[PDB]
């Protein structure tokens, strides 16, 4: 066996940064565990974690892919002139791309290692034999042959999490976002089951390359997709799938699936509705990674939905344990992860304690068009405070009246304390949503108000100018009751 | 005669707000002249200003139009397929469309005028009779019949800036931006003559639209383009409009021009070389339209480079004139001239001294890519502070070594007071830039610190969440002197 300060569990986004960390700004030798240096079947993910092989990296750049098939039309109301029938999406290419790209940076991680001191990769599963032993194993099976034994200081739970599957007859003729990543041909009809971001994503992306005679669906089994978004933006987003071809389908959820003669999927909802697809991709959750890690050996507590229990240092009932990221199933992100992992190694190695601040978080959705957001939506800051203002603009851009695209209007909305105009929440839809967001987390971290934007000076012409043009609130909350106007009082 | 609270010479950016804030929020009543009603010639700006006229937002729209030749060119690497010779860029159909776009706009300004009380337009060319009384001619002659005379309590100046043209023999065989904004047909050939944002942005303009076998070429007088900008992007900027196909002679300026035979220009530069092009668009700068303003009869002062004199409250040396926005020849945006409009009428008619805070305010060029800047370069901050750190991150993204447009690094730079990690100023070059800016200029008025970025958590994937990955200078000021390390001293 060999021994080490820390040994991690997963080569994703948190277990590397803290790796990382450890090793180079503290000095201590580290190990880290994962199944595979590349991305892909049969386990997906890989040396760099979800984000890099099966996430945010290659959806972006499929998204991106994707975002053509708007601009391509767009383009004629600025005057672009080409035969559109010899308009095609080449999935294969794009896939090809997204693979090499992804390759890449397996290969430069794993350059990584070979370069850094004290900071070693051990390729196979790992799991608990005791409290300061990591196994290493061939395969997820607890009887396959020991690869290594690590004798650790410190260990480091980073194994993230992965797709739920409901238990529903003929679920193995569905796949999940997973599989959608090495499609070998873009599907004609799609359903995408979920209401959550990855189910919007995808539907998008699919939209975008589906052949002719082509349709994408989307299902969600209650009543507004997209809960713990802002109500104006999960409305308006619903509106401008719909506007671009996508079929959204609520109070709808699968109770069977079953093969047509032809190979497709014909799909039996719980209402009695039916719809044939050539692809049914399940987006109804991720699950942290627990089961294989054989936590029981330690006696590691879960929470009763299942993730790793921490607290707000990320320590476990076991002293010298630790989790990390999407295995405690708190907010399921990358740069979550990241600041969790550096923020423990500065604990443990440092001996000064830091924690993840888990609010005022900016995040984006990549939808077409996007959402970017920070902070608290109205109806969450409404029954904390008294008082709460709500300023919003909401119209088509000029440029989206000349592109054809009319439906696609730009959200902007502030959510304010009343009471001192502190700023709550910031909620955009629209492009650059994302980017603009960022600098706005900044904002929240420094206590901005209402007052600090709108005296700032707007960059013209922009549409995050409209973050700074807003003075007089559109409506407001009173103890819980929504209202245009403050009493007189 | 009419007589009014405040009289508005020019019904612009700074006019407008100014006008109607003290028509609606202190009820006064108001007079606004302006010499057109719609865009164009002859006399180019009208109601709306140069901004909705002749600059920003038909500017704007012409970027956005122009930056389709890169999107049909970036979707190949994604999958897209289409009869790349089958593509043309219809330059008449995007004028058509600028051109209603920017009707519209002027048609809602008369519809302001009519719906508000208290505030009334005046076609014709506005100048001083007396302190007390605007006077309103047919044209600029003040030998041109009286329209109306105008007794005003207060008297705003705000007629903005007009292009300035060198004396060169064949200037007459020239354009500015004004022309470009109408040329019947796109320039095969086109010279741009000066290094600013305005030459830069037509540059990127005219590429996109150059009929077959076109050449873009710009020039600038000195080394490198884009003075007052940072050293990096200049550079970037640069490099990036070379590869996308621009001409940038530097250290070269036009000494005359001629007619040739055929309609096109002959251009002959003080080094002796020539270049023969369809058009020649000065761009070397814009100069404030003081003359038809017949100030010599008030003895209203003017800077030594031709702006009226103004203190930080935009007052004139006569107590009821007051001036702002590009009349002022401070900072020529289109929102700091609204800025000091809302701030001069809370002064006078709200008795509450109000004023326009000119520095760390946010900016954009709408190159290709652009730029969005906010604050100090690192060699103003030099003389200013004695240590000054610089962060600096520059590198293609990922999707544009997918695109082709392997030339396309972003660059993000952060320059911070050392002493106490203080932001001075921060420089973007690449996608999204001008919105990534918006909300770092609210970051600057709360004083924001190197680690106020870095300690908030990435938005991710974006080009914004660089500015939070920071957290080691690349190279320091000292004393005045750039170093890659401190002293031990
Ligand atoms: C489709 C999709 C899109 C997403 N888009 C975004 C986005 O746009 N923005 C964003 O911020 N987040 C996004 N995410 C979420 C993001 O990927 C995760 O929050 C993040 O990757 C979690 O990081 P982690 O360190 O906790 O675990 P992971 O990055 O998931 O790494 C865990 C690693 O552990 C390995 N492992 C598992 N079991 C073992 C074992 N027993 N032994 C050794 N190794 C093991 C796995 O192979 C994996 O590489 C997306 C996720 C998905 C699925
Ligand atoms: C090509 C170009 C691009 C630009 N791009 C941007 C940009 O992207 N972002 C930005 O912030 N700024 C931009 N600007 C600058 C911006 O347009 C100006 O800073 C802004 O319009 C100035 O506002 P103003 O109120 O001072 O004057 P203006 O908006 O120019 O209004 C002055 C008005 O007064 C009228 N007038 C003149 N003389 C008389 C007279 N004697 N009697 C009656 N009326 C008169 C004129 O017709 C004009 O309408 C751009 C400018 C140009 C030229
Ligand atoms: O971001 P999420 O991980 O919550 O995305 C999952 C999406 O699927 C929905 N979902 C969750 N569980 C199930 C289930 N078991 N069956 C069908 N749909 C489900 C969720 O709806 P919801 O948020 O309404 O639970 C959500 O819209
Ligand atoms: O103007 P400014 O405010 O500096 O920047 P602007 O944004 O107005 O752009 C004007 C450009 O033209 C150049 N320029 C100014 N005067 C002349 C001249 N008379 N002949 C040729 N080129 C000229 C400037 O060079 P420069 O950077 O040297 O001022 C600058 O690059």
């Amino acid at each position: 066996s060999k021994a080490f300060d820390l040994v991690v569990i997963g080569a994703g986004s948190g277990g590397l940064e803290a790796g990382w960390n450890a090793a180079t700004l503290y000095g201590k030798r580290v190990a880290v565990v994962d199944v595979q240096t590349s991305h892909g079947p049969p386990f997906y993910a890989a040396l760099g974690g979800t984000c890099v092989n099966v996430g945010c990296v290659p959806k972006k750049l499929m998204v991106t892919g994707a975002q053509y098939m708007d601009h391509l039309r767009e383009s004629a109301g600025f005057g672009w002139e080409f035969d559109g029938s010899s308009v095609k999406a080449n999935w294969k290419k794009l896939i090809a791309a997204k693979n090499e790209a992804v390759l890449d940076i397996n290969k430069s991680y794993e350059g990584m290692f070979n370069d850094t001191e004290g900071l070693d990769f051990f390729l196979g599963w790992g799991s608990l034999e005791s409290k300061n032993v990591v196994v290493v194993r061939e395969t997820a099976d607890p009887k396959s042959a020991v690869k290594e034994r690590l004798q650790a200081d410190h260990i480091l739970l980073a194994t993230g999490s992965w797709p739920q599957m409901p238990a529903i007859p003929g679920i193995e003729h569905c796949i999940s976002s997973n599989e959608a990543f090495y499609l070998p041909e873009p599907p004609r009809r799609v359903l995408t089951v979920g209401g959550g971001f990855i189910s919007v994503e995808f539907a998008g992306i699919f939209n975008a390359y589906k052949p002719p005679g082509g349709k994408v669906t989307l299902c969600y089994r209650n009543n507004l997709i997209l809960r713990g978004f802002d109500e104006t933006i999960r409305e308006e987003v619903t509106k401008q799938l719909t506007a671009n071809g996508i079929e959204i389908m609520t109070n709808e959820n699968p109770a069977k699936v079953s093969l047509n003669t032809d190979g497709s999927k014909h799909v039996t909802f719980e209402s009695g509705k039916t719809l044939d697809v050539d692809v049914v991709m399940m987006a109804i959750g991720r699950i942290p990674r627990t089961n294989d890690l054989q936590l029981g050996n330690v006696g590691v507590k879960l929470t009763p939905k299942g993730g790793v229990q921490v607290d707000e240092f990320s320590r476990t009932n076991v002293p010298n344990i630790y989790a990390i990221g999407d295995i405690t199933d708190r907010l399921m992100l990358t740069p979550v992860a990241i600041n969790e992992g550096a923020a423990l190694v500065d604990t443990v190695f440092g001996n000064k304690p830091r924690k993840t601040d888990h609010t005022r978080v900016a995040s984006a959705v990549f939808s077409i068009p996007p959402i970017g957001t920070c902070g608290l939506i109205e109806e969450v800051a409404a029954k904390e405070f008294e008082k709460v203002a709500v300023y919003m603009s909401s119209f088509t851009p000029l440029m989206h009246n000349i592109s054809g695209s009319k439906y696609k209007k730009f959200v902007a909305k502030i959510v304010t304390n009343h009471s001192d105009g502190t700023v709550l929440g910031v909620h955009l839809l629209g492009d650059g949503a994302p980017e603009i967001i960022q600098a706005v987390g900044v904002c929240l971290r420094l206590n901005a108000k209402i007052s600090d934007f709108y005296n700032t000076i707007g960059v013209h012409p922009t549409s995050a100018e409209e973050l700074c043009s807003m003075r007089t609130p559109s409506y407001y909350y009173v103890k819980g009751e929504k209202m245009e106007k403050l009493p007189d009082s």
